[PDB]
């Protein structure tokens, strides 16, 4: 760790402090994530040790890459390659112009693209998000800080606890499902394919009760017809107020009907009837895809 030379905060996350290092044997700039460790009453660092590893042999153009991992004291940090820019801060340089429909449709087909890869090794990353996925000037995008089954460690007192942002998680870990499957990771995905088209969140939730009541005022409250076993879900109460389902076209205006369609598929309800990230590849509306380079001021 005292190999690395900080140069600037690059970011954050539930898990860890994400920080712009640079190896002062090597001279290349990485990203260090701090991950801090509770030593005071500690569950399964060993169990995990072994999840992080099993990261490192997860390759792919759409993954960010995972260097090596370093396990020094009450710390554990991860050494991520670089990239120059979130789609966050891409989103927000955008939100005047707002990102051609060339390059939304390139960024989603990648991210598709590397979300089947590491779905077909039954890996998940659990919490997608648009500081979570890294752009470069070559017009490329990476998922990027793939979430444990179960994090550990110590929360963040200063960043404000930690559960943060909420705003992509999908209906059924809203519902309580504690057995999610790759459809979570579509969900999340359909709601940033939205996001970048309209240049406005979705679903921008306070809570979790107000994440789920903003998907239902949306989509309308699900029911046994379209989703089956909702109402028998851990969280589901009778008395979740009955609302009626939106078209997208006032949802997602000026989407094509090819977009409208393939998010409509995303964000299905019923998670088994949801869209496999290998299945949306094939959709119609990749026909005509390209891969432009977006204009960026680092
Ligand atoms: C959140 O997790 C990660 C992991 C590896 C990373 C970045 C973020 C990351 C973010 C970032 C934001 N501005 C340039 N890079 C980066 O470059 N590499």
């Amino acid at each position: 760790m005292e190999n690395f030379q900080k140069v600037e905060k690059i970011g954050e996350g539930t898990y860890g402090v994400v920080y712009k290092a640079r190896n002062k044997l090597t001279g290349e700039v990485v990203a260090l994530k701090k991950i801090r460790l509770d030593t005071e009453t500690e569950g399964v660092p060993s169990t995990a040790i072994r999840e992080i590893s099993l990261l490192k042999e997860l390759n792919h153009p759409n993954i960010v890459k995972l260097l090596d991992v370093i396990h020094t004291e009450n710390k554990l940090y991860l050494v991520f390659e670089f990239l120059h820019q979130d789609l966050k801060k891409f989103m927000d340089a955008s939100a005047l112009t707002g990102i051609p429909l060339p390059l939304i449709k390139s960024y989603l087909f990648q991210l598709l693209q590397g979300l089947a890869f590491c779905h077909s090794h039954r890996v998940l990353h659990r919490d997608l998000k648009p500081q979570n996925l890294l752009i470069n000037t070559e017009g490329a995008i990476k998922l990027a800080d793939f979430g444990l089954a179960r994090a550990f460690g110590v929360p963040v007192r200063t960043y404000t606890h930690e559960v943060v942002t909420l705003w992509y998680r999908a209906p059924e870990i809203l519902l309580g499902c504690k057995y999610y499957s790759t459809a979570v990771d579509i969900w999340s995905l359909g709601c940033i394919f939205a996001e970048m088209v309209t240049r406005r969140a979705l679903f921008p939730g306070d809570s979790e009760i107000d994440q789920l009541f903003r998907i239902f005022r949306t989509l309308g409250t699900p029911d046994e017809v379209v989703w089956p076993g909702v109402t028998s879900m851990p969280d589901y109460k009778p008395s979740f107020p009955k609302w009626a389902r939106q078209d997208f076209s006032k949802v997602v205006p000026p989407l094509d009907e090819d977009g409208r369609s393939l998010l409509s598929q995303m964000l299905h309800y019923d998670p088994n009837k949801r869209i496999s990230a290998k299945a949306a590849l094939a959709h119609p509306f990749f026909q005509d895809v390209t891969k432009p380079v977006p204009h960026l001021r680092l």
